[PDB]
Order: C-alpha cells, then structure tokens, then sequence
C-alpha cells in the first residue's frame, strides 16, 4: 500500500477495478484500490488509479468511471474544502456540482446525488511511494 486514498466521514477507501468499475470500500481491501492525483491547475486536477491505468473520471451519468482519454472529463474541478483534503468536482458536470465522493455506507453515487454539505468528499491522501 505505497499509496491509497481515504474519505473523511465516509471512512471508505476509493477503489479502481481493472474491469472498468469504481466504488468505495469502508476499508481498503480489494484487488487494487490505489489512487493518485495529477493536478494540472487550480479548479482542474487529474486522477489516475496508479495500478492498471484507470483515470478517475465521471461520465455524464455522474458515476465515477475510467477514461483512457485525459481531457474535459477525466479532470476533477479541485479547489479546497477544508485545509488538507481535496474535494474535487466532476468537471464533466460541474454545473451540477457532482463532487467526487461515496455514500457513507459503501456505494458510490451516480448522477444528481454527489454534492458536499457534510464531509463525504474530504479526501485525505496518504501516499507513500516506497517500494
Ligand atoms: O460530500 S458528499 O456530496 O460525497 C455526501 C453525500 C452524502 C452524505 C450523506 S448521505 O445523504 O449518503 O446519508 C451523509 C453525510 S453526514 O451528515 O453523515 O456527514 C454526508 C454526505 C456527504
């Protein structure tokens, strides 16, 4: 686990499946839930689940998905929610403020149902590239 992400309240750990599906696990423990960001400019950053090559994106469906094409979709409107994490915003649908989080239960969302208000987006990165 040279790198992994964690949700504030959610207490889950985003995961990227090599099948082409995303989600969150109350506790990191899957084939590969590795994560990684690639900020390219304030209010616009990238994310690549370093492992298989899955870029954390959000299709028009508003459901976290992979995109082999890093452009106006894979990006993630990132700014600052608190003073540590990095609450992004589906740049593919920022007009709906479809943040990047996962129901504090164990199951991401899809479409209109991913807007901050508590602390289920506050993603705390805990990388440690040491292997
Ligand atoms: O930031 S977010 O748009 O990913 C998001 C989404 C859902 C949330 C819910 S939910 O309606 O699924 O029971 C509860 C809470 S709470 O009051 O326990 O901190 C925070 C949430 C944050």
């Amino acid at each position: 686990k040279p790198k992994l992400l964690y949700c504030s309240n959610g207490g889950h750990f985003l995961r990227i499946l090599p099948d082409g599906t995303v989600d969150g696990t109350r506790d990191r423990s899957d084939q590969h839930i590795q994560l990684q960001l690639s900020a390219e400019s304030v209010g616009e950053v990238y994310i690549k689940s370093t492992e298989t090559g899955q870029y954390l994106a959000m299709d028009t469906d508003g459901l976290l998905y992979g995109s082999q094409t890093p452009n106006e979709e894979c990006l993630f409107l990132e700014r600052l929610e608190e003073n540590h994490y990095n609450t992004y915003i589906s740049k593919k649908h920022a007009e709906k403020n479809w943040f990047v989080g996962l129901k504090k239960n164990g199951s991401c969302k899809r479409g209109p149902r991913t807007h901050y208000g508590q602390k289920a987006i506050l993603f705390l990165p805990l990388p440690v590239s040491s292997d």
